[PDB]
């Protein structure tokens, strides 16, 4: 559950873009408000991919 409860949450919460995952540009977007900076950082070592987003599966699977 805290795995990513809450993170998910907002997350869920977040994610305005249309599709679900989440997103730098979507994230920066909503983000931009929030700790967008902070969360850039850490957002571009999330992704640890190339340029792709945070979906529900990929949230679970990482807290996995
Ligand atoms: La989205």
């Amino acid at each position: 559950s805290d795995d990513k409860i809450g993170l998910k949450v907002l997350y869920k919460l977040m994610d305005v873009d249309g599709d679900g995952k989440l997103t730098k540009e979507e994230v920066t977007s909503f983000f931009k408000k929030h700790g967008i900076e902070k969360v850039a950082e850490q957002v571009m070592k999330a992704d640890a991919n190339g340029d792709g987003y945070i979906t529900l599966e990929e949230f679970l699977e990482f807290s996995l």
